[PDB]
């Protein structure tokens, strides 16, 4: 409908509606009140501060700010003092080091310690920055807001806004820097369809260049990578997205899919055309954390996968999904069903000593020569992948996660079939599958 | 029993009878007269000229033997002359350049044409060495000639004697080298305990060592490995049968294996048990001799099983044999059906001209992204190994041998199952399988 008739279009999908503005401004004064009255030193930072933030995501980021001479736990317990004191209701969560998280009038904030360093070159962890990136974004970013929300609606319509573990995609700093360095959503996208993943963007130099991998220079600090929790694939998707939007621009990249829903019949007929054996381990989800919890699916899953390759059953695909009390590690496989007999490597018929060990163990079948060496038939213990995962899960549960694998040991089922359709999971399976509408 | 008195029982099993002793002599007599009648200058060669002739082998060879300066087809011409003259039937063979077979007096007879040189250092093929391999022989096996039976005997029950492609064993002149370099049959077996793939055996110089492959120096010329047609695991074998004879020496060593000859039913089960795709390609035996034949269907054979590797079917192993009018290629698979989805690879997400081909193409499931590259779902053709291999043998014949190929293109089969067992390669299955007594 043109690009630019779509993007004003595209900017009531985006900037964050009447109620709430007003919701934020109303719990901001009360937030500055509360922090004025005890006479804390401190500085609204993040989207919030900046009018940056998506549709639907107003939080709150406020740093408390000290004198550089208090030790490191100096900080942390005085710090924890004020936010306590300061929020209606709060938990004390665990970023890097200890902060508080909490709600003021029914907005989300975080609070958190940092030193009060006059210039940067002075720098710990991430939380020491935070106040250096605000300081470098406020006014590089005035005038281009709507952009930044631009570029988080898109990413967030796909599925990519968010560095946390389970999504592996933008922070908000990235956004804005992007912003910053192209000018605006459009110039961003037109850009980016020909990143690669040796692109190096570094923003305080106006420069980009090849690297090693992809990296956006924090202009804060040179040693820094902003986009350090972007896969590769999603970097992939993004880059695709934006070559994909410039063909032919449509609302639809600003507006989530509404899912595939999916009937079992449906879905038990795919399966047969496609000839596979689709199955899951199913277990407890682990009471941890979202950003823990999911490197250790990702590994379980992988473990589970590359045993599956290694015992020739032809991995096609895996997924995973945690629910409120279970997670579910999906696969795909090409062989339903392998011969019980298999090939064992023995020795070189030069090693006299260790071809009669070879040869020494009773066998159904007899041992022979091929090319210089020993081979035995030898009879497998299972004959379908889902035997196999059973046997695997049950025996090396140590390597499946912390968490994940303390789960599996005190309980898990396989599920093929009808019963696994019963299973909250069907979308998943339908993308791993590249199901279409 | 003692290995002195096995060695002692092995000696009636391997030196030939009466009546074929004066066989010989009564054909060699005869040869003699005709030859001599026409003035034509020979020598008797071989293994019977040294009687050192296995028993149920006799062949007489001759070489005619005419002054340096004829050229090359007047060798050729003159040669096939007298051989015509001399012999009661006879064929014109091609072994390197064209000689005559015949028979005389119920006994078949070689005649080669070649040079009579006086010192070798004066070698164009392999005939030209032979009267020299005589000579070099003759009275250094003087006294030992049993021990080359003996030698003989044994790689004959084990399926190992002659260098011919069907066998790719021992030769005749590689056993009495061994003997001349080791003294006896007895001590042939306890060093060949020893050898390796690297062993390299110079006779001429009473020398063992090293080198890059398995070689025995021919005493008349130090380029020709005596033993370039051993195959790497017949050698393997003999080693260890060597090792197992001295271990529990038994005349049944020099005793051919009356074959398994299993029936049908005991077939069927075992396969059931093994859980595999047992199956054949028949087809026409072309008209040609062993020698051209069998690497042909080594080659089939080969090229059959590697496409079955590649199209993931997971092969054990394959054997081949050739009746008097057919030809049968045998395989086993781990694999009896597999999927009819696959994972096609596409490009780098980065080309986008690439991406833009490989996404262009219609198919029922949506392609992907996974590190970094495009895979699309796609549909196999076959997802049996029968299928797989009636697709191949259709397509794929030019690549099978000259002969073999062609008449795979005229006319093939796939069987498997009851049918399978009907033809005439139970015994070829047994032994692929390693099927016990
Ligand atoms: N571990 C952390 N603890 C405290 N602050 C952090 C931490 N990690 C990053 N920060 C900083 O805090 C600031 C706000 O972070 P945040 O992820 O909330 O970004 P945002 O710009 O406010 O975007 P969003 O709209 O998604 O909330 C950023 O400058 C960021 O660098
Ligand atoms: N490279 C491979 N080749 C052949 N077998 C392998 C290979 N890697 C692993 N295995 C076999 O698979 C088993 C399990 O491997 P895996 O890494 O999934 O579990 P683990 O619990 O991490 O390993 P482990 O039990 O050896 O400590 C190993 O114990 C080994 O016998
Ligand atoms: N292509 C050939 N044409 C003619 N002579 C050959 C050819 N190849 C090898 N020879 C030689 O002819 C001689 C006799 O060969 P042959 O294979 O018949 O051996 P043998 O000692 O007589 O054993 P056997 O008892 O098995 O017949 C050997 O010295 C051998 O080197
Ligand atoms: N290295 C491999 N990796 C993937 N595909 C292969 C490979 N080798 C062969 N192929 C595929 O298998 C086909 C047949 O291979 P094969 O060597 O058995 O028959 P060919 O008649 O000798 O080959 P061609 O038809 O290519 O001349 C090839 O045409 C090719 O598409
Ligand atoms: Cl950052
Ligand atoms: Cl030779
Ligand atoms: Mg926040
Ligand atoms: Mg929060
Ligand atoms: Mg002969
Ligand atoms: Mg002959
Ligand atoms: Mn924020
Ligand atoms: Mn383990
Ligand atoms: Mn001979
Ligand atoms: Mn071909
Ligand atoms: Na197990
Ligand atoms: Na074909």
């Amino acid at each position: 409908m043109k690009v630019e008739e779509i993007l004003e279009k595209a900017l009531e999908l985006v900037i964050p509606d009447e109620e709430e503005v007003r919701k934020g401004r109303e719990a901001e004064e009360e937030l500055r009140r509360r922090l004025d009255e005890l006479g804390v030193e401190y500085v609204f930072v993040g989207s919030y501060a900046r009018n940056t933030w998506l549709k639907g995501s107003l939080e709150i980021d406020v740093f408390l700010l000290f004198p550089e001479e208090f030790s490191k736990e100096e900080l942390r317990e005085r710090g924890l003092e004020i936010g306590k004191a300061v929020l209606d209701s709060y938990e004390i969560r665990y970023a890097e080091h200890p902060y508080v998280h909490g709600v003021v009038k029914g907005v989300e904030v975080d609070v958190v310690p940092c030193y009060k360093l006059k210039e940067p070159k002075n720098i710990k962890s991430a939380v020491d920055r935070t106040p250096f990136h605000h300081k470098w974004l406020e006014g590089r970013i005035k005038g281009k807001e709507n952009e930044v929300r631009l570029l988080k609606g898109f990413l967030k319509a796909n599925g990519i806004y968010g560095a946390e573990y389970k999504v592996r995609g933008f922070s908000g700093y990235l956004c804005e820097l992007l912003i910053v360095f192209y000018g605006s959503f459009l110039e961003t996208v037109k850009n980016a369809r020909r990143w690669t993943r040796r692109t190096v963007i570094d923003v305080a130099k106006g420069e980009v260049r090849k690297g090693e991998e992809f990296f956006v220079v924090d202009p804060v600090d040179e040693k820094r990578n902003v986009a350090a929790n972007l896969s590769l694939d999603n970097l992939a998707r993004f880059v695709h997205l934006c070559r994909e939007f410039m063909e032919a621009p449509s609302l639809g990249f600003f507006k989530p899919k509404h899912p595939l829903e999916i009937e079992p019949e449906r879905l038990r007929k795919i399966v047969e055309e496609r000839g596979t054996a689709v199955f899951a381990v199913k277990f407890r989800k682990p009471d941890i954390v979202d950003d823990n919890l999911y490197p250790q699916l990702e590994r379980a899953s992988r473990k589970i996968f590359e045993f599956l390759e290694r015992e020739n059953f032809m991995p096609l695909r895996s997924a995973f999904k945690a629910s409120e009390e279970f997670c579910y590690l999906l696969f795909e496989c090409q062989i339903k069903e392998i011969s019980r007999v298999f090939r064992r490597m023995g020795p070189q018929f030069e090693d006299e000593r260790n071809v009669k060990k070879f040869l020494s163990r009773n066998r159904a079948f007899r041992p022979f020569i091929e090319n210089g060496r020993w081979w035995a038939f030898e009879m497998r213990k299972f004959t379908t992948p889902e035997e196999g995962v059973r046997s695997y899960a049950s025996t090396h549960w140590h390597t499946l996660g912390k968490n994940v694998g303390e789960s599996i040991r005190e309980y898990f089922e396989i599920i093929s079939g009808e019963k696994l359709f019963k299973e909250p999971v069907t979308a998943e399976l339908c993308e791993m599958m590249g199901v279409k509408d």
